[PDB]
């Protein structure tokens, strides 16, 4: 009846719009404070009522020796990137999954692929331009999550909230099984 939530990735990606957007959400409404840890949200799924308590890394992602401090007892990951980042993609392989499956051994993870509404975005695509790089397509973060053994791959807008509601059921019914 209660699962621990922790959402990692790279600054930035969207990992605490995301929560703000999920506990908006909420009815009955509540406020959403500035930060959360152990922050505990009701949510429904399917036929059951689960307690779920989120944990936020933002502003942890350059303390390598505090964040995992959080992971203990945790029942499922979010681990995010930006649509609008390929270098926070390359950093799912690189650093968050050997980190998560170290400190979390056998916990289902759902990769999320957030600011899905940058994809086409004419400012995005030049300044990815610069650097020779494009916004991140679907197939590619299908195929990093087969890659990483993610229980289910989510695009989202925190922006628009596309996608946010369903990639909290998902993340409730992996913690559940
Ligand atoms: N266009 C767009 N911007 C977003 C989205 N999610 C977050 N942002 C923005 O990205 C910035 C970083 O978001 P934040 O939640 O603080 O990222 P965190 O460091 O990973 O917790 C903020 O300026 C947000 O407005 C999204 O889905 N689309």
């Amino acid at each position: 009846i209660r699962k621990k939530l922790v959402i990692v990735g790279d600054g930035a990606v969207g990992k605490t719009s995301l929560l703000i957007v999920f506990s908006k959400d909420q009815f009955p409404e509540v406020y959403v404070p500035t930060v959360f840890e152990n922050y505990v949200a009701d949510i429904e799924v399917d036929g059951k009522q689960v307690e779920l308590a989120l944990w936020d890394t933002a502003g942890q992602e350059d303390y390598d020796r505090l964040r995992p401090l959080s992971y203990p007892d945790t029942d499922v990951i979010l681990m995010v990137f930006s649509i609008d980042s390929p270098d926070s993609l390359e950093n799912i392989p690189e650093k968050w999954t050997p980190e998560v499956k170290h400190f979390c051994p056998n916990v289902p993870i759902i990769l999320v692929g957030n600011k899905k509404d940058l994809r086409n975005d004419e400012h995005t695509r030049r300044e990815l331009a610069k650097m020779k790089q494009e916004p991140v397509k679907p197939e590619e973060g299908r195929d990093m999550a087969n890659r990483i053994g993610a229980f289910g791959y989510m695009e989202t807008s925190a922006k628009t909230k596309d996608g946010v509601r369903e990639v909290f059921e998902m993340a409730t019914r992996a913690a559940l099984q």
